[PDB]
This record gives C-alpha cells, sequence and structure tokens, in this order.
C-alpha cells in the first residue's frame, strides 16, 4: 500500500540504510533486550508508546518467522531446499527485522530524536576518510559523563 | 515475552477465538478494504491512533511474506518442496494476518468497543446449538438492514 | 491519467466494487429513471451539481455506445463477429454504465452520504459468508420497508 | 517462587545478561573491593542500604560455599570426584556470586541509576558488530579519564 | 565566462584547493549523504537556499556523465580508448564534483561560516611542513572527539 | 533522488517537452547571450535569483566537458574513438545543456512565469494541426 514503517517516528527506510547492515546487533541479542528492559511494558494491556506498539508487532511477526522456519524444517524433506529456506529467513528476512527492532528499543532508550540524529551522525562518519574523521565510531550511551 | 497482540488494544487471542477461523475474510478483500478507507492516514507521518501503527505493522509484514513466496517461487528448484512453502505461507501463516488485519479495520470502522461487544454477542450467538440459534448473525453495520432515506 | 471516476465525489472504484453485477439496474430502467426523475434539470443550461454534469457525461458517452452498436449491425457482414462486438458493449462495457449511472442517480435521490453509508454497510454483508449474515441484504429506498403511501 | 534477584533493584537475570560471563572480576577481587570500601558499613548493626543487605548475604554463602570445598578437600577420598566439586562451586557457582557482587558493589558505589543506564549502554555497545564498535567501550567512573587537578 | 562556482558562497576555487584528494568521500558517498539527508528538500518544488540549488544541479550534473561513461562502455569497441575516457570521468572529473558535493552538503550540515573558517584553519595546517605541525588535521564534524551518543 | 531541474522553478521535464529538441539555440549562441547580457552578474559575489545560481553551475559543468572534449583529442589515438566521444559530448549531452540554458537564460530576462506560459503557447502552437497552425511561432519579447 505503499507504507514506509519508520515514517510516523521521524525517518525512513533510507535513513536506516544509510548505516552498514552488519552495523547492528543479532536478532536474538534484541530480543533479549526487549525483553530485560521492556518486558513488562511490552506485555501489559496499556499501549504506553508508539514505539511500543510498534515493538510489540514486530516481536510476534518475528515469532510467526520462526514457526515458519521450524515448520520448514520438519515438512520439507529435500535437504538443498530446506537449507535455502531457513538461511532465507535468517538472513534476508532477518536483516529488516534487525532494523526495525535495533530503531524501537533505541528510541525507548536513548529517545527517539536522539536515534535519528544518531543516525545521520554515524553514517557521516562512515563515510568519512579515516584521516578527517574522530577515531572513535560513534556509539549510544544512558551512562553519563564523570 | 509471551505478547499477546490484542490486549493493548482490550481484547485477547481466546476472545478472538469466538469467532471460527472461515469467518474471517481473505486477506486480499480486507487490504481493499484498508486501502479504500484509511490509505491516506496509514501513509501518513502521523501518528493517527494505535490502531493505525498496528495496522500498519502487519501490512508490513505481510508484504514481506509475500516477497518470501515470490522468492520461493523463483528460487527453489524442487516443486514439491517450493508448494509446500507457499502453501503454508499463503494459508496457515495468513489466518493470523486476516485476524489482526479483520480486527484493526473493524475497530478504526465501528469503534472498539463495538467490536468488542461484537465478539461477545456473535460468542453468544455460535455457542448457540444450532436447533435454537437465530437465522440473523451478528453483524458489524452503522446502518439497518433497511435503510430509508427518502431525500 | 489514472483518474478515479468516484474520488471526486467520496468514493473509490473498490467501495463500489463490492456491489455485485445482479444489483444493478439496466442501462435501459436507469436512463428510464434519470429521464423521469432529474430530466428537465439535466436538459437546463445550468450547473445544478457536480452529480448532474457527471450523469449528463455518461448519458452521452452510452448514446455513442449504441451509435456503435447500430453500427456494428450494419456495417460487420460476418455474423459472429458482429454478435461479439455487441454483446461485449450490451454486457462488458453495460456494466461500468450501469454502476455509474446508479451511483449518480441515487446520490442526486438520496444524498451523497446516504450512498456512501450504504456502500459500506452493504460491503460488510457481501463480504460475509452466507452462513454468518443476515438473508436479506440492506435496501437502500425511500419508501417504507412495508411500502404503503399514506398523506 | 521464582524470585528474580535484581528485580528489587530495578533490573533483571536478562538486563545483567547483556554483559558476557567473562566481565565479570573474580571473586576475590570483588571481595577485596567490598572490604576496601564498604567493610565497616557491612559489619554494623545498622540496615544502611538494601544493597548492603543483600551484599551480606552473598557474601555469605559465598564464605559458606568455600567451607563446602574446604570439606570436600578434607572428607572426599577419590581425587577424581573431589576435584569436581570443588572445581563446580569455584568456576560455576561462582559465577552467579560475582555478577551478584558487582552488581551490588556497583551501585554502592556510582549509584544504582547509574549502574542501569550502564548495563543498557554497554549492551548496545556489545551488540555493535565488531567493525563499527568503538575502541572505548562504556566504563563505570566517577572521573574522566584524564583528571587534571593541578592543585 | 570566468565564472567561480564558490564566489557566491563566499570561498573561492583556492580557497578550497588546500584540500588534498583523499580528503573527500567517493561521489557515491556523497550522493548517499545528500539523499540520507536532504532528499525531500532537494526533490522539493521550494527553493530552499542557494546551496540547495546549487547541489541540485551538480547531481544532475553527475548523472550525465554517469549517462555518458555508460555509453561510452557500449558504444566504443576499442578497449584501450574506452577504459581511457571511463578513467577520466570517474577520476579526473568526479574530483570536482567530489569537491563541489562535499563543500555544498557541508554549508547545509555545519553552517557556511563554519566550513570557510574550517578552511582557511585546515589550509594553514595543509601549508605546514610535517615536522612542524600537529600530526592530526583539524577535523569538522557534528560528533564530539570522543563520539559517544548521551540524551 | 529524481531532482526534476525545473521543479524549484515551477517548470517540469514534461512541460520543456513541449518544445522539440531542434527548438533550442546552439549552446554558442546561448553563453553568447548571457555573457552580453548577464556577465557581471554571473562574475558577481551575490546570489542574484536563483536562476543565476542555476545558471552559474549550467556554464561551469559545460566548461568542463568543454575540457573533456579537448582532453579526448589529445589523449586519444583510434580516432574512430575519438570522433564518438567528442560527437556525443557536443550532440547528445549539448542538448541538456542548451535547454537548461535557454531556460535560464529566458527567466533571467523575460520573467519566469512568462517563460512557464510560453512553454504553454508553443505547445498549443506544436500540436496543431499544420492546416490550421499560424506560420508564425510563438516567440519571446521584451520589445
Amino acid at each position: 500500500m505503499d507504507i514506509d514503517p519508520y515514517k510516523e517516528f521521524g525517518a525512513t527506510v533510507e535513513l536506516l540504510s544509510f548505516l552498514p547492515s552488519d552495523f547492528f546487533p543479532s536478532v536474538r541479542d534484541l530480543l533479549d533486550t526487549a525483553s530485560a528492559l521492556y518486558r513488562e511494558a511490552l506485555e501489559s494491556p496499556e499501549h504506553c508508546s508508539p514505539h511500543h506498539t510498534a515493538l510489540r508487532q514486530a516481536i510476534l511477526c518475528w515469532g510467526e518467522l520462526m514457526t515458519l522456519a521450524t515448520w520448514v524444517g520438519v515438512n520439507l524433506e529435500d535437504p538443498a531446499s530446506r537449507d535455502l529456506v531457513v538461511s532465507y529467513v535468517n538472513t534476508n528476512m532477518g536483516l529488516k527485522f534487525r532494523q526495525l527492532l535495533w530503531f524501537h528499543i533505541s528510541c525507548l532508550t536513548f529517545g527517539r530524536e536522539t536515534v535519528i540524529e544518531y543516525l545521520v551522525s554515524f553514517g557521516v562518519w562512515i563515510r568519512t576518510p579515516p584521516a578527517y574523521r574522530p577515531p572513535n565510531a560513534p556509539i549510544l550511551s544512558t551512562l553519563p559523563e564523570t
């Protein structure tokens, strides 16, 4: 229907592709983070924020893809076709979920405006020649300076 | 995280299980209705309601499974296993998307409290043994069945 | 140019797509209805509403297809091609004019908001499997359901 | 009773699992730090904070497992089974005590809100693939790295 | 006609001449940066600033050189001439667009006075023999030198 | 990025497509007109209008292609490949520059709204079947 998941939150698909694909954490690390930090708000009857709503849908949509990958294991006899579907789900489909899980978990932790400015800053830093930029890769931190 | 998708919105998976699985329209009919009614609010930069947010996610996850079903048709050589995956996506995985599409499209229309009272009333009707069950099932409508507007 | 004829009027092609083919009266009944009701405003120099403007244009297009269908009868020697073109105009192309004439005649009769909300509620009914819906479709009529005219 | 030890204090076992298991200092280093800093408040008759209460219990349970490890060395004749128990206590059981010692010693220092923001920030850093990961991990400190006090 | 592209903007060809060739990102990185940041203002009907106007024109010139480089691949049979023209466009002509795209993207990001004063101070550094200057060039960045994003 | 060059100025590539490709004056005639009329403002250290900004970029971007066409003459033997590249630059690439120079020189001379109305009027003239098409095509005039 030509829907961009990020633009009600002030970002775009293009702005999350401005960070390298290998930057984003694994789906497992991101689901561990949502569960440790956000679990009781994600399981609550309250809406909380639109990031909570959006993140609840992505956690359930990913769990359905893992039921699919478990199903392709049992119900597909062909080994090469079974391995080729499971790889597509974990690699090609996993990339869009770990951008989406990363974005909402980061906007809950660090704030939405902080994460949108971080995408711009980190993607410009990665494209600068190393002699002309700050030596350390940017990172998000909730821990204050001393 | 267990995460019932409906309890944010005042329902549960068990309340939507009052409806039989064959109650729900096809994903295509529901996508047509979301587009006919809610398309411009679904494409907008604004959060409109949480139903809009929840419905955007479902429409995008479904389009992502159709990319999968198109991919499996191209990239799987074995026809037997190609058809098992394409049928599991369109049938098994489609059932939970057209329950979820039905729920949010019905709450954007009709209101959310109306859809929960509809689920309770439809359950009373479907639990009735067929001998005592009235011919008119409850249905979501903003109109009577016979609408006389005159002018 | 990707123009929707109904979008100007608050409706959509797929909002009207749920009405069945047997829902509509024949083109001839629709033309008789527009003429028995709206004829003097349709033939007037004034713009009356956009429904009048849109309905004048559709009546004139249908008369050009009837000149075509009469021309095809005279100018084609082949019986199989002559009947296959005349059948396509009266049936396939007739269905788009039946739908389009019904819409503007009804928005003049009942009001435009009444016709759009009727199409929302008719679609809920037609998208329901026959087991789960009341056996009578919703009705758009000037008349009471009893159809007894006092006063 | 499931009883997460950390949720009284605003964390969980899953939040402390952002840290790898080899992140944590040895039990000996942590016992030295509790003694260097908190010893007199840990030996006092007063409840100081709940971190003090929780940390006294962990220090006593650990000393009770070291009585076990000393006992097994004396009273088990079989060397093979003696070494399995002493290694399971010092390694497997030691891991959860040095996570718990790290947590309360770090919250007595630095504050508790700082340790939870540190866990969130260290998780962002450790989840980053090593290509994009900055060289300086987040660290708990009350000072800058270069502290110029002059006089 | 002896036009300086930078003179309008408060700079000069020789003010930007001191930046080394390795200073600039590739054209592709510059085009990705302009698109990830400025795209909706670059594609808008409005004049936003003169940097937008100047940057729109340079993006369109570079696309014409990429049509040239693709045309040269197809339409030249000689390998030595085909590679010698494509190398001249991507390297020699690319360096003027790298310099020109860097300048307007930086004046949108950092402000124009910040970029001009950075070029004054970068030139002092680059005109110094390496023995007499600090080993790190001055940096124009949104980020702290530590690159740790709080808030 | 699509980036229609004419969109910030109130036109489109489709609107400038009303004019045939052979309508436009040569690059040399257009650069002579810019130099006679506009040269001191084009060399000014001032934003004058956005048409000045856009026209400075096109004059410089065309001067780079003339360095390329000179470079191909010096640095390429195999005259068949030298002649295909120099003619592609002067003919094929030149068309887009003499549309772009024509547009900004005209909006700068006659006004931008006048040049948009001229495109609409020229399209009416060029769409007219030749029996009813006036012998005088529309032309831009300040006189």
